[PDB]
């Protein structure tokens, strides 16, 4: 071990697992539990500014958190590593990656993985929402939704990194159905097997849609009605139109 958490509870190897542009993860250990950890840096280029004081009880909560499809956290703290001020993250190592890299190898989601894995969002994002403050994840996306195995469930990630900072909702230019019209542009991933808006060339021909109210050519190729019925309810235009997590759950798709 080259690193510890102040708490002692943890340790980095210097043994690098993946390289975002603004952070790297390094596998690590729990000193407690004896189960293999990630060790998230990201440098704090964003100069989080006196806003750092925001996290720390932000990420307070985070260590509250426990539910099967939520990441667990477990810790975080500020440190230079490099020449560079940055911050530190612990949280449960998922090993057999995102959404994203599953569509990809598979090409083809089974529309029976589609519903039990979608219910897990639901579930987790319900778990987010019914918090005490509520949690808005703001950032829900299918390389953040994380995959216990092949034959497993789903967990959502990036819980943190949410704070410090594309498409994103239109009337976003935070709230629970924020998150609304993320899962619905995750379920039409999850659905046409391809990345919503790929017609579009530039980030300004997407935002003029989206703007617009025009929906992703992905849309139509859904095959299933009863799906592309949910997708709309979700990816809806007005804030207040949208279908709630409540309003998904009960739905005759889900539950
Ligand atoms: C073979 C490829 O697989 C990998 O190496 C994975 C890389 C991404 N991983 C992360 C990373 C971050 C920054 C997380 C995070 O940030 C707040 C929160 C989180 O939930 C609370 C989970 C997180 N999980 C785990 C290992």
């Amino acid at each position: 071990a080259v690193a510890t958490s102040p708490s002692g509870r943890f340790l980095k190897f210097d043994i690098e697992l993946g390289r975002g542009a603004f952070k790297t993860v390094y596998k690590g250990l729990d000193t407690e539990t004896w189960v293999e950890v990630a060790w998230c840096e990201l440098q704090d280029r964003k100069l989080t500014k006196a806003e750092q004081q925001r996290f720390k009880e932000e990420a307070e909560m985070l260590k509250g958190l426990q539910h099967p499809n939520i990441v667990r956290f477990y810790d975080s703290w500020e440190s230079i590593l490099k020449g560079k001020k940055c911050i530190v993250l612990v949280t449960e190592l998922m090993t057999s990656g995102t959404l994203k890299t599953y569509l990809k190898r598979f090409k083809v989601m089974k529309p029976k993985v589609l519903r039990s894995w979608c219910r897990q969002i639901l579930k987790g994002l319900q778990f987010l929402h019914t918090r005490t403050p509520p949690i808005i994840h703001r950032d829900l996306k299918c390389d953040n939704i994380f995959i216990t195995g092949p034959t497993g469930s789903v967990k959502i990630g990036d819980l943190g990194l949410a704070t410090l900072m594309e498409f994103m909702a239109p009337e976003m230019y935070y709230d629970e159905s924020v998150d609304v019209y993320a899962f619905g542009m995750c379920m039409l991933e999850m659905a046409t097997s391809e990345y919503p808006y790929s017609e579009c060339q530039n980030a300004a021909q997407i935002y003029r849609k989206v703007t617009s109210g025009i929906k992703p050519a992905s849309f139509n190729k859904v095959t299933d009605p009863e799906v592309k019925e949910i997708i709309e309810g979700c990816i809806r235009q007005n804030k207040s139109e949208r279908l709630s997590i409540r309003d998904l759950l009960n739905h005759a798709f889900f539950a």
